[PDB]
């Protein structure tokens, strides 16, 4: 990876409690989208880790040469650092965090509970593109920021790698194909005017788990990045109070 981190890219940590939350930022994103709630839970006295996933956070040609395998892995290292200082760990993630975080889950029964939000793990637009016919170029303009509130600017890449959005599709089709393995309590955070992963996604994962506690909170003010958006503060409020009952 030969690309410096951005500015407000770099990964975050905090040791404070013994109770623990991973949180895992989006595809082509940066920790940038996670830093407020990792704050706030930090704040509360609970460990945080929010890591900068592989090829994240510097430039898209770093991307390119990474796999899921390695998107797993940052966030495997992240959990694994939480599993050294803590004895109850929540996960939580944004859209393909949102992925991740479930990917976990499936395969951590120790997970105490985790809270996608706007989790992805059935993009239709995905398949769209590679079927249109047309030369598919190797990077891709990327789909432009979801947010409502127009005072906030995502930190993300203006381009995005052809074989990164592959390596997407197939994470979530082994994702969504392993959900039923999920059985810890389950947070699911959905804006009803996501245009970039479709609401619908919300219904497919709480279907898809075992999980006997589980619920979908939807937002009504914000967009796709709602941990920037509008609803910021209820996602906070209501994540250290699914926390508190599980902790
Ligand atoms: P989340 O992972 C990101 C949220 C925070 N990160 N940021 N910013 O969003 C899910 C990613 C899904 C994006 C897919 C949209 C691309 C559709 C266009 C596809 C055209 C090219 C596809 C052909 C490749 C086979």
């Amino acid at each position: 990876e030969q690309y410096p981190v951005l500015s407000g890219a770099e990964p975050f940590y905090a040791e404070n409690g013994p109770v623990g939350v991973l949180l895992v930022h989006g595809f082509t994103g940066t920790p940038h989208s996670m830093r407020p709630l990792a704050e706030a839970y930090a704040k509360a006295g609970y460990t945080v880790c929010l890591p900068r996933l592989k090829g994240h956070g510097t430039h898209y040609e770093d991307m390119e040469r990474t796999t899921f395998h390695d998107w797993v892995a940052s966030v495997e290292e992240g959990y694994g650092w939480l599993k050294q200082r803590c004895q109850t760990i929540f996960v939580t993630g944004l859209s393909m965090g949102g992925t991740l975080t479930l990917y976990l889950a499936e395969h951590h029964p120790d997970i105490c509970g985790i809270v996608p939000i706007n989790a992805a793990v059935d993009i239709p637009a995905i398949a769209a593109g590679m079927t249109g016919g047309g030369e598919l170029p190797r990077y891709l303009d990327s789909i432009g920021s979801d947010l409502k509130n127009p005072d906030v600017k995502e930190l993300a890449y203006e381009k995005t790698p052809t074989a990164s959005l592959l390596q997407l599709a197939r994470l979530m089709a082994q994702t969504k194909a392993k959900l039923d393995r999920i059985v810890c309590p389950a947070l699911i955070f959905v804006s009803d005017e996501d245009h970039v992963v479709p609401p619908g996604n919300a219904d497919i994962i709480f279907q898809g788990i075992s999980s006997t506690e589980k619920e979908i909170v939807r937002l009504r003010n914000s967009y796709h990045v709602a941990t920037l958006d509008y609803d910021q503060p209820m996602i906070i409020e209501r994540s250290l109070e699914f926390f508190a009952k599980h902790a």
